[PDB]
């Protein structure tokens, strides 16, 4: 059977095609080529190329794409466009999957959508747990972009609840205007620094600090970002720093690491960019997300074979018929994907169970140190170095 | 419109647009605000916002006003009444996330002054303040904005 | 004490292990000082006389 797929991605201009976009239709590929899941059903996709930080451009193209139809719809990453296309989406009925977080109202009673970015909450409490084992007193927190202390939500809103004290700091609008920042944080003598931002701007940041003289033993920077095996720690290596931070992209599986080669020579036509800082040829977690995502989806579909597409009108708001039973049946899956366990919250559409890899810079460069889980405390094995007869 | 529907307050924009209107008084939400800011600035009308909103920083748009004032000035006002007070703890309590947006100078002004800060979350039910002024009991905090 | 391809390379791999901050201090016998490349060097805060 023929199933079509709704795929909405902000594209760049000229340059190579956009990376969400390459992991969804490799995804596809993979699932058709295979024969183990979906057997009797293949799967065809809309890719549609909207601009940045637009919402109406994404309400045309998810009209246009529910004019043809779609079994579900693969959001955009800024927060307006994927509002308006889960709220375009719930009035219809059609699932939705968003695989970048955004800051969710509390009066939305929206309930046609799953998010596979994991929650912030989550992340945060393991951030806090983290900083706990590391029995520190005063922590300085800089945070990008304006919405990032959302994400940090619940570890700026410490009250006593541990013996802690924060010092919070903006990055500027500028990328290259850390160094006044990076001046007073010196100056400041804080060495316990968490940085929120993505992988590209804690590249660059990293490059400042190594500039300013930020690399010795006294240093202890932990990043929100799980993109750190991207990062090319060869000139940090040596250092001293300890730079600790955490790790979705479940790399020990053979399975996956097969994946990841899969992808990379479909990756490596893009050519590196040496002033980046970031180690080529990598898997970023956006993409194993979407990975995961069609996968979740496929298995969702597999159960549930009376699955017929019908257009719809944005015009009227006549629901879809497999509505309700099909969000049933995407909201309770279990698959194993590249990032490992995924499952859903059953009162939320928010992926707030994981297992996360903490990892450290050594003089080897990253290696796994600990395991974290939300069920669980903070496993970290080096402190389980202690058994005795 | 309803509660936060910005597919709903989109259609009612589309509408009165095929209708013929000089300029739109926008919604009072987020999310329908920001689609109804999106809509009109594609179409060239002009937007009059009467409640501040999160504003994103990547956005181009130009089509719209805020009438609201806005929160950079406002917590800036608020730090120099902090100033003129003299305080030294400062326990800061917010009901809705967004809050921390409108609040940022003061959470970035311990950087630059010498304060402390301790904030806390209102929870989602109305009458629950009990437990959470208890906590006010317990941090002998007498110093609160809210 | 050495040439300055030299003192850049050993400038170079004090870098790569974070070896310069305001603690540290360098003396060059070397005359070809000035025609190093001090571009990362200088705003981490180095004597180096
Ligand atoms: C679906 O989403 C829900 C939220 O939308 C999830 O509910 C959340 O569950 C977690 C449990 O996993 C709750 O976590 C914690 O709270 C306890 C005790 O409460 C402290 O917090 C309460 C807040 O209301 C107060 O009432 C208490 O008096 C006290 O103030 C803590 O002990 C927990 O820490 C435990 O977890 C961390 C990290 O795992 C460790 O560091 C701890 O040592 C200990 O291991 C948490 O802080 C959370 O409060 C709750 N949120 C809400 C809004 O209800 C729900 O679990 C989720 N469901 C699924 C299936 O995913
Ligand atoms: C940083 O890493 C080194 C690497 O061996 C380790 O010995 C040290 O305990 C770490 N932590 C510090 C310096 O706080
Ligand atoms: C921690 O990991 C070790 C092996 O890595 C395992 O034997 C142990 O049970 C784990 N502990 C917890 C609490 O998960
Ligand atoms: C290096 O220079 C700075 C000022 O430029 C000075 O404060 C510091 O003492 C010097 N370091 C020495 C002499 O070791």
């Amino acid at each position: 059977h023929v199933l079509r797929f709704g795929g909405i991605f902000e594209y760049v201009e000229s340059g190579p095609m956009g990376a969400e976009e390459l992991a969804f239709r490799f995804a596809v590929n993979t699932i058709n080529r295979n024969r183990t899941l979906l057997p009797n059903t293949t799967l065809t996709y809309d890719t549609q190329k909207i601009n940045l930080y637009d919402s109406f451009e994404a309400s045309k193209k998810a009209c246009d794409q529910l004019s043809l139809g779609v079994a579900a719809i693969f959001g955009p990453s800024h927060s307006s466009s994927a509002n308006a296309v889960q709220s375009i989406c719930n009035a219809l009925g059609v699932p939705h999957i968003q695989t970048r977080w955004k800051h969710q109202v509390s009066d939305n009673k929206d309930s046609f959508y799953v998010s596979l970015y994991p929650d912030f909450s989550s992340l945060s409490r393991a951030i806090l747990d983290l900083v706990q084992f590391f029995k520190w007193k005063t922590v300085t927190v800089v945070y990008d972009d304006s919405t990032g202390l959302i994400r940090l939500q619940e570890l700026i809103k410490a009250p006593s609840r541990y013996n802690l004290r924060l010092k919070i700091r903006q990055l500027p609008a500028d990328t290259k205007d850390a160094k006044p920042l990076l001046k007073e944080m010196k100056r400041g003598k804080e060495f316990h620094v968490i940085f929120d931002c993505s992988h590209e701007m804690a590249a660059g940041i990293l490059k400042q600090a190594l500039a300013m003289g930020m690399m010795t033993e006294y240093y202890h920077y932990i990043f929100t970002t799980l993109d750190l095996f991207a990062l090319d720690v060869e000139p940090y290596r040596y250092s001293g720093v300890n730079m600790t931070g955490f790790r979705i992209l479940n790399t020990e599986n053979t399975q996956v690491s097969s994946i990841i080669e899969k992808w990379s020579m479909e990756r490596l036509q893009a050519p590196p960019k040496p002033d980046s800082g970031l180690l080529d040829g990598f898997m970023t977690t956006d993409a194993a997300l979407m990975y995961d995502a069609v996968h979740v989806v496929s298995v969702a579909v597999q159960q549930f074979p009376q699955m017929t597409v019908s257009s719809l009108q944005c015009n009227r708001h006549k629901p879809w018929r497999f509505g309700t039973r099909f969000m049933s049946l995407i909201k309770e899956a279990h698959w194993e994907g590249l990032t490992g366990r995924i499952t859903f919250n059953k009162t939320n559409g928010l992926r707030t169970d994981f297992d996360l890899d903490v990892i450290s810079l050594k003089e080897e460069g990253l290696e796994k140190i600990g395991t974290w889980d939300p069920a669980s405390g903070l496993n970290m094995t080096e402190s389980q170095k202690g058994k005795p007869a």
